[PDB]
């Protein structure tokens, strides 16, 4: 259960493509978490 930046989720733990799930718009996000 891994999809891409424009792939969506609701949590972190579905990117596994070395991305960040935001709990924002709820979708993976490339450089990791952002500050």
């Amino acid at each position: 259960e891994c999809r891409y930046l424009f792939g969506g989720c609701s949590s972190t733990s579905d990117c596994c493509k070395h991305l960040s799930c935001r709990s924002d718009w709820k979708y993976c996000a490339w450089d990791g978490t952002f500050s």
